[PDB]
C-alpha cells in the first residue's frame, strides 16, 4: 500500500532526468524492453560491486 513512490525527489527527477537522456533511452527499447530496464540496470551493478570489490578471492 502506502504512496506509489518513494520520493518524488527521485520519482520526479531522477525518473525525470532530463526527458533526452530518458528518450535517448526509448531508442532502444520496445516497450516489453521498458520494464527490464531496472532488472538491466542492477545484474549489471551488482555484478561489477560484488565481483570488483573481492572478485571472490
Amino acid at each position: 500500500g502506502s504512496k506509489k513512490k518513494d520520493n518524488l525527489l527521485f520519482g520526479s527527477i531522477i525518473s525525470a532526468v532530463d526527458p533526452v537522456a530518458v528518450l535517448a533511452v526509448f531508442e532502444e527499447i520496445h516497450i516489453n524492453e521498458l520494464l527490464h530496464i531496472l532488472v538491466f540496470g542492477e545484474s549489471l551493478l551488482n555484478d561489477a560491486v560484488t565481483v570488483v570489490l573481492y572478485k571472490k578471492k
